[PDB]
């Protein structure tokens, strides 16, 4: 007997006959090509492969949701690629393309798709895709709107008081749960760094802030005192003499290492 | 006198030790010199301590009514007289001992204040205060110092009382001590400068204060209201209250 399954001195044995994509030992239907290359329109989101072929997606990223011969584009924002419908030959193992869904230019913004994703506490933009097909992406920047809180140097702030400016660092809007980048201002303020794990506690507005010194220079602290401790058990005893305005005698207060002067009197303290 | 039987005058050159002279014919001695050293009585005159003295002592003979005067003798000293033995060339004016550029004894012509060359010093008066020892002073001897063998003070140096912006004045604002001496001082400027003395009297003291934790030489904005400076020690900032 003869197999009699051929495409055109010494065949496919198929993919077409158990479909009319292509026409079908010396002594041995037509090919309907219409709709071989389908160009995906700006609003294209659903395609069905002919001859019950499997859709093979060769694109920029994964947006496709496939079921048998049918497939659907889910929020394909900026997606470029091809969706080739294929059928295999059992005896040779080679595959034949019945239809090619092509997208040569990136898809524009699809209406109803969310292009923002929250990763931890930071709100990121979706460079590619949307919804569950979103691909992150550089952190979203603050353009405007009502701010709930601002996280700077690892501390949360809700007021301009005690801060160099406002808003600072990463700030969360009342609209979103995620934080948006506002500034990259340094925590090292006049040789003092605002660090989450520090040496001394101090207050900025209403927030308890931890600080570490970089230099031992006589400089200001970027915060207000955290807690003030009154001696009432440490005692205070001192000696004083009469002097001239800003004129001092040789001894420097042993504990303070500075000439203690007020108006016309010099002081020397002793602390228990 | 040999004027009546030579009317022409005589010439006498004063020697280095010449002190006494007598005018002939009872003539009056007219002294034309550098300064007053002469002690005259009728025709006789005395050169009291002439040290550096140059001039002439002309014996002028006068008649009346005609005021015509003829010189019978001229005592002359062209070169200055050297030091006369027995004459004192130092005069005390107040407390300061001055040198005699010309003359000696009561004929002394004051010169610049005698300077200290050497010898045992009794005391040193500087800025109106007496000092007998080097402690608390910039150097010693200072200003004008009196020797043991003398009564007057000799100039040692010309160091100022006003330093560094503080005046050591006999009548001052605040009392302070230099060695063992009680010194009065006045301020010239209100600059943050040192006092040239030690405290006169130390008075011992209630005292109450507040403190917080801070970083090494790192301060919070409020300066202690009284002291007007950031009270810092190690890792703690202070704020005092004195009631
Ligand atoms: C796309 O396809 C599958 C989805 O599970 C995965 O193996 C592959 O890594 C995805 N591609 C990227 C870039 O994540
Ligand atoms: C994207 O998600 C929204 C709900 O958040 C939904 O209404 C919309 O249909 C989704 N779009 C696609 C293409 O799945
Ligand atoms: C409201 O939330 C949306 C989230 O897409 C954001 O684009 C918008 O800017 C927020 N509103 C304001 C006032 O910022
Ligand atoms: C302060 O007073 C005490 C008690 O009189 C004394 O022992 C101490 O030396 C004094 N300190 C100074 C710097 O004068
Ligand atoms: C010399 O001293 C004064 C002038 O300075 C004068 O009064 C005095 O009579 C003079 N002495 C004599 C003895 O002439
Ligand atoms: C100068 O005074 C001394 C001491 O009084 C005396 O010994 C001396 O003779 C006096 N000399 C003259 C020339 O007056
Ligand atoms: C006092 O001593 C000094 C030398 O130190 C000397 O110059 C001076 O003439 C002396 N005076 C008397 C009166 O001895
Ligand atoms: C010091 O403590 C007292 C009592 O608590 C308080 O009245 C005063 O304001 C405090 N001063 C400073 C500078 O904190």
């Amino acid at each position: 007997y003869s197999y009699a399954i051929a495409k055109n001195p010494l065949l496919t044995t198929d993919t077409m006959v158990i479909c009319t994509r292509e026409t079908r030992p010396t002594s041995v239907f037509e090919g309907q090509k219409q709709g071989d290359t389908v160009e995906m329109d700006d609003d294209f989101e659903f395609g069905l492969c002919p001859c019950d072929a499997k859709p093979i997606v060769r694109g920029k990223y994964n947006t496709t949701l496939l079921n048998g011969p049918a497939f659907q584009m889910v929020c394909p924002i900026g997606w470029t690629g091809t969706v080739s419908c294929m059928l295999a030959n059992r005896d040779t193992l080679d595959t034949a393309v019945v239809r090619t869904y092509r997208r040569s230019r990136p898809f524009p913004y699809r209406q109803g798709c969310i292009t923002q994703k929250v990763l931890g506490e930071d709100l990121y933009d979706c460079i590619l895709g949307g919804n569950w097909t979103c691909v992150t992406g550089d952190q979203l920047q603050y353009s405007g709107g009502s701010i709930e809180s601002c996280k700077w140097c690892g501390f949360k702030f809700q007021r301009s008081e005690g801060l160099p400016h406002y808003p600072i660092g990463k700030c969360r809007l009342k609209n979103e749960t995620g934080y948006r980048l506002v500034d990259n201002t340094s925590c090292n303020r006049e040789g003092v760094a605002i660090v989450p794990q520090g040496t001394v506690k101090c207050k900025i507005g209403d927030t308890t802030v931890q600080v570490i010194a970089l230099d031992t220079k006589l400089g200001p602290m970027p915060c207000k005192p955290y807690e003030i401790i009154s001696s009432e058990k440490t005692a205070c005893t001192f000696n004083y003499t009469k002097t001239l305005k800003n004129k001092y005698f040789e001894p420097r207060d042993s504990y303070f290492q500075q000439y203690m002067l007020k108006g016309e009197y010099q002081y020397w303290f002793d602390l228990e």
